């Protein structure tokens, strides 16, 4: 006859699938804590020690599965330490509910402890923000959320009165519109639209794919395409990945978190097949000046000719396009272009390689993460934090279609790899995960090491102490006239740090111990958590966006400098290989 | 000729005498940190690292020395991470400039990386909220945004794009107003007013005077008041030591961070002097409901019968109104309300002592207050996080006017412990410094013990582990039908934290630790930080808005109960005391 | 070389195809000014006498084109003078580009002359909302909010200091994505999932097909089907149109604008088809509380399921869909309940039709709506504001899919008469057009009279003049204790307004009146605007919500009283139609 209004949002909760959610108790939500109390067979609550970590690890489940994310904070305070990863899930456009304690009707406006107008914090942040005032139609709001967050693919926030969901309400009344809930059936893409798109990809010199996480489902289009028609790949950084490293005429990605040689060939480029991607360095960097012709692929009307001046843009899913233009097309011989690109991405490789491959000595990135590189399933997921390891991780990390990896990719909200970590291996308990982090992130979200610990969540956590906040060391490096300020710390000991949280752990500092401590840890992670602490040096990652390489466009000291500091005496720059094959710029 | 505009900005700050500022540096504030890079020596730039921990010290900055606290953040994550600390600012009414990274006016509004509108983001917690568009004009916003935080008591946010902050502007324009900043000549309150009120109060048969944070220069007056007119003290939580804690008369505070005899008293009461006082307990907790009379000295307009029908509210300066009153009244002979409360008083500060006095066992919080009261230097500077610490804080510590103690009153932000203790060493090099907090709070913000270590801030930290949250647990005992949850996790050691950040720590669990951990730690304190970490028990604290020790008002059953469960066996209800004198209820 | 911002700017508008926009000048906004001057021959300014006709106006041009409208404001009072049009566009979800004054990049944030921080006005409004900061960027901020405002189906703001449109920007960067514009796709219906829904819509003893303008394409199908499967149609309100109103099982809309047989069949109705409605009643009316099946198609998830939960949900447009329902059915057989609301139709029409047939006497509203059906051609425009209005036409106009008919749907903002027959007129110069408004809603915005008199727009303004906000009276009647406020008024003479703006007009009283004045007017307005001041009586409309006609369910005093008020003696509940075809209510 009668159900709580909270029990009855628990089951909404249910009816959608979520099967985990986050947040720290309060008494401004604890009616909702005392539903979840009674359901805790069906749903799991994850009890967090910080609450962005909570709005963070919600982010994480939707960026990993698509099903929308889950958290709460209490009234005032709790709700404020959600922002980072609210922020973070709406720049990342992943869905994510989010609850909010608040005081009571009977006090609310009465100026009483830890009670204010909570409605004006969330108004930014969030696609849907509403403080509920009635118990009977609570469960339609909660459901309202979430068909919300899904459809626009953004956080939907609900501030909610802590007598509301003690109240009874008739049982037969709510409902949840999950049984309503499905993916749409697309068209598929005009063959004339297609077919004049395929001429002009066609018809260049210089061309190339560049695709972003839009063409997540288009990996084997994607590289056939490629190998047929003699057409080298790049991507952003986030669709790394997508088409395996392995590739041999895979760029990698543009700009900082960036590799050699897909900057060197945009700059050349004469046609652009710009496919699921959002790359929101494309105006500010000039990445397309000296192209001539742009076209585009989405699915989203808003992307449409958004970055460049777009010659055709096509509206349409991109494996379905791709796959489309694939039977249309058939193989074409070899080109100087082809082998330019080629043998620029072997000669990179080998760059990278030299730096992995050192035995002995004082211990830099490269070398952790080629030991990643060597205890990592062919599944591994990968959350990763915010700085210098993002680059490096897009350099080294050998990924493949059977993995996933995970960052802040626009808010960048350093802290993220703890978290994502979690919420990884909450959603895929046999997948072995990674949380590469380094020294100023890990130390942001530290608290919550203990929550892997807590709910015996074995990833293993890698973190990069330099030291330093090296990402913006090397900025203020770049453009700051006065003495580095703010970027260079005191040691912390993560292994201590682990220790304390009641983690296995280990501290390294020489090249030579990485195989024993990585075998270790690997091993450990079969049941529980473990942290490895890499003390690495504070070598400059080799600047992609500034190579000073070629004789044409930089003077001879220069180059020598470059060389030097970037341990690159080496890399040749890409004009060296377009005049090998008879070409210029 | 010409100077910076950055360097124009932190002359504006210099100017108003800004010693210390929070933050953590990013490309789109680098401009700004290359100005403070050039003025190391005038101004002191506090490297954290977590920005919430620097936007909590600069609201901690402002309320122990009124002067206003100064903090900033990156674009996007940077300065979302401020937010439970400006939050906090707002609430507890202390000036704080905050400044938000921008990207350069060129990319702004391009959808490029980190970049988005910041301006909502700041529009709730933010009393001034502004993006800067101008070089010329960025010294004066900044002024501007100075003469507001402390002429509104509140939090002023400015948003600089980071091309700003390194464009010349003439040397000769720009200027600070810091010169013309003065605090108001008040005055005096009208004798007919104060001859009102004080007629009123003398002929109450139950007086009590009942004072907050508006009366921290009026100490002398209200103890001087209270023993000539023999009429009973009690404070606001926050008001705690304006008149020494020793003081007979004086009660403690109402309702849960609460003292026995003054909630007993309270409802007795039938004339109540309410004087810079906002206690946000008054209407939802009825507090006045059996006052007769309610008496009002604030400077407010805008509180002036705000929290009960007021019969005579006066406008003025709590301070001078005392002293007035003081000047026409004279000793009035003990009364058995005088005597019946002193009585009270004796009972209650009795079982505190015996909770202390404990030599040998399981350690509890009660035994850990004592301690650090035994190593506390007359004039120590306590900061306060949030939880059961406030309520224990508030019955142990012995603190006099020669004491401060801050916390998050208000908004009540767990995490404050640790940048509140930070603030007060930075103001105050010379005065002993304790961190008092849970273990819930100081996991928060505990990365940021490595601030203190950096920086040589000789905090002594004092965390209370009882592995829960206690403050929510005990709630969740009083309101929910289910069982508890998120309120009992797993143990961190603190000790192996501060080894972590190169602290020194001890760990300790039995009353007869006490003394020499203790001890050693007031000695290391001369120099460096140091931290306890204190295991104690789950026992709930005697509360003070659930007594059952009166039998006309509690079962025989109710009150055996609780003697037994609070170790309250000696405590005597207030009508006890009440009947001995000869009154009745 | 060079081209000013400003100029770059209205090069934008005319790619997206803006043929006119709306405002009012100011200093803040002159230097766009100064554009839309030099650009007089390609794009039309349109001055409006207030702004928040402006936004009404560029609403409207969305709803009745699918064209962007554009409107603009000076700093301050000019853009919040458009917020009822710019929320009457977001609730009605139209695109409009919003454009407001602000002054200077050299002036903001001095706190100078009607300068603020204007971006915290138009948040909770847009979709898209900042302030320009960098005029070679400007054209692209516009671009970008065009772009958004299509795509998201609502409002963009852009706040432009007045100096950036007077800079020089590179005449060759700036571009428009306008060529790349595409609509979003449309989902494709399950087969099988039709097939399930054509089932048990098959299976229903009393199905009804109940669609909104979700379903604007589909006229001939939702007609064909319902003869086909003898199944009644009713919609929303807007809907009206769609399937001509002279069709037999047109059963009209539900709840207050509304017809008695919809209201009727709705609630016996043991299946309903819902499909491209959005209906706000739903849940608070319970429109669906004893439908057996709730049958839903829409082409937005966040639909799905939200006003009732699915039996059955397609996510889908609404002609394909129902398409395919009609291409797998053949022709059933009558049916009772079919029988019943035919015979419950006539009944209700002949009901309309004696109201209109009046010859003589003192005029309501009916005959003005007879006498505007008898000069109204075939493919008229109607402007309709808000009030009593849109009730007396919902009933009385005899629509076609040749027809458009327009409101503020759901912000529901009186005023939109006028505006929304100013922009009818510029975008079908060749059709007539009507306002027809209520004296409280043409009042609101009867200046603007003076804009189609100034630009020669020959609308047909018909006034409502009951000297009553009727449409509130008839609430305070129905809820209120104590005597009716506010909603009975002085007279104004609107075709002395009418003759003050320059403007032929007629003001008439008795029935008689009206052939040889509609037919003057008809004639007028085939080359200048005209007014007609129906002074109408107080007369209530009958309440198709309150109906007193079913003698089981009310009194003989109140059937007698509802007759006699109503004029329906010769009206028969539909139970009478039920029980004829042997069906018991
Ligand atoms: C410290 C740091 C630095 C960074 N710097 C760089 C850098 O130097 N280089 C770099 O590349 N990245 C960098 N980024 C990541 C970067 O900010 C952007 O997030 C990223 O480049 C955008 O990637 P995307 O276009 O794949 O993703 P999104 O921005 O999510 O765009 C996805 C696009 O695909 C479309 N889409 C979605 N589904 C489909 C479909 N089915 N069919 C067709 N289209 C679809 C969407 O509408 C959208 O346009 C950095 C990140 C960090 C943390
Ligand atoms: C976990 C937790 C629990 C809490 N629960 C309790 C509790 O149970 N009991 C309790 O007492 N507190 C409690 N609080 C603290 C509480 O929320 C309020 O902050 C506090 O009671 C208000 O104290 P106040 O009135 O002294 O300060 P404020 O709210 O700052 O008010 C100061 C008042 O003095 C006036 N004023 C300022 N200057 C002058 C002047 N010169 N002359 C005259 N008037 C002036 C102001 O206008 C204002 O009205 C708790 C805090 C925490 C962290
Ligand atoms: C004074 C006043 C009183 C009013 N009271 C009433 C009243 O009593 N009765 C009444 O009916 N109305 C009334 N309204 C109008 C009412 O508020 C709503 O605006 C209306 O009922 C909703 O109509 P809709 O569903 O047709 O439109 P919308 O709310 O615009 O919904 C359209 C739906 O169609 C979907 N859609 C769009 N395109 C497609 C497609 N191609 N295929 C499938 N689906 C699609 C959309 O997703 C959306 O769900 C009143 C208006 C006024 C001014
Ligand atoms: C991208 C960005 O804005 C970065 S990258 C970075 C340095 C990260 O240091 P870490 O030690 O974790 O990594 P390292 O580079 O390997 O030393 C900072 C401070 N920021 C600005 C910043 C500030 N604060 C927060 C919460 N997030 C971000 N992104
Ligand atoms: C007051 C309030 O809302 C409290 S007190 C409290 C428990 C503190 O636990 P701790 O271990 O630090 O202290 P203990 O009681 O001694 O165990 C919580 C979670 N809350 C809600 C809450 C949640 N999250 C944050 C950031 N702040 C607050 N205040
Ligand atoms: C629906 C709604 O919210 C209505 S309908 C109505 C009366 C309309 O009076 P009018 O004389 O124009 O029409 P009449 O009924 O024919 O007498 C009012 C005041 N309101 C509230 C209201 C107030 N103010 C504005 C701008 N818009 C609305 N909708
Ligand atoms: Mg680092
Ligand atoms: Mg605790
Ligand atoms: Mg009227
Ligand atoms: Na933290
Ligand atoms: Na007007």
């Amino acid at each position: 006859t009668n159900i709580l209004a909270g029990a009855a949002v628990i089951k909404v909760l249910e009816a959608w699938g979520v099967d985990h959610l986050y947040g720290i108790p309060g008494g401004s939500i604890n009616s909702i804590m005392d539903a979840l109390s009674a359901e805790r067979d069906r749903i799991h609550y994850i009890q967090v020690r910080h609450e962005e970590v909570g709005a963070m690890a919600a982010a994480a489940d939707a960026k990993l599965t698509g099903k929308i994310g889950v958290c709460f904070g209490s009234a005032g305070p709790g709700g404020t330490h959600l922002m980072n990863g609210l922020y973070d899930a709406r720049e990342d456009h992943v869905p994510v509910l989010a609850l909010i304690g608040q005081f009571g009707t009977t006090g609310m406006n009465m100026d009483t402890f830890q009670e204010m107008n909570e409605n004006p914090i969330y108004a930014d942040v969030a696609d849907y923000n509403v403080t509920a005032v009635n118990a009977a139609t609570l469960p339609h709001v909660i459901d309202e959320a979430i068909r919300r967050a899904y459809a626009h693919q953004g956080v939907a926030v609900v501030q909610i009165p802590v007598d509301l969901p003690w109240q009874q309400i008739p049982a037969e009344d709510w409902y949840a519109s999950a049984n309503s809930y499905q993916t749409p059936l697309l068209p598929e893409p005009d063959v004339q639209a297609v077919t004049r798109l395929t001429q002009t990809l066609l018809a260049a010199e210089r061309p190339l794919i560049y695709y972003g996480i839009g063409a997540r489902k288009a990996g084997k289009e994607l590289e056939q395409l490629s190998k047929t028609l003699k057409i080298p790949l790049m991507s952003t950084y986030p669709a790394k990945g997508i088409v395996a490293d392995r590739y041999p005429a895979y760029l990698g990605s543009a700009n900082r978190v960036a590799q050699k040689p897909a900057n060197e060939a945009l700059a050349q480029a004469d046609v652009v097949l710009f496919v699921g991607n959002n790359y929101p360095f494309a105006e500010v960097s000039k990445a397309f000046k000296n192209t001539r012709y742009f076209l585009q692929i989405d699915i989203d009307p808003a992307k449409l000719g958004k970055r460049h001046k777009t010659d055709i843009a096509v509206l349409a899913d991109a494996q379905k396009t791709l796959a489309a233009i694939l039977a249309q097309v058939s193989e074409r011989e070899s080109t100087p272009w082809w082998q330019a690109n080629l043998a620029n991405v072997k000669n990179w490789r080998a760059y990278l390689a030299s730096l992995e491959d050192k035995q002995e000595g004082p211990l830099q990135a490269y070398q952790v993460l080629r030991a990643v590189n060597k205890i990592a399933e062919p599944d591994a997921i990968y959350s990763i934090d915010v700085g210098d390891i993002n680059l490096n991780a897009n350099r080294h990390l050998k990924l493949t279609p059977s993995n996933r990896h995970i960052t802040s990719n626009l808010f960048a909200t350093m802290g993220v790899g703890i978290p994502g970590a979690i919420a990884a291996k909450l959603n895929y308990p046999e997948r072995q995960v990674f949380n590469l982090a380094g020294d100023g992130g890990a130390s942001m979200t530290m608290q919550d090491l203990a929550t892997q610990v807590q709910y015996h969540l074995p990833v293993i956590n890698v973190v990069f102490t330099n030291c330093q906040y090296g990402w913006i060391k090397d900025e203020q490096e770049d453009t700051n006239q006065n003495d580095f300020i703010g970027v260079e710390f005191n040691d912390i000991d993560f292994s201590k740090i682990a220790d304390g949280v009641h983690m296995q752990a280990f501290r390294v500092n020489k090249i030579e111990q990485l195989p024993d401590v990585f075998e270790q840890a690997k091993a450990i992670a079969q049941h529980e958590p473990v942290l490895i602490d890499a003390v690495i040096t504070g070598d400059r990652p080799l600047p992609a966006e500034k190579l000073r390489l070629d004789s044409a466009m930089s003077s001879a000291a220069d180059i020598e400098a470059f060389k030097q500091r970037y341990e690159a005496q080496d890399l040749q720059p890409l004009s060296t290989y377009l005049k090998q094959f008879g070409l210029d710029d």
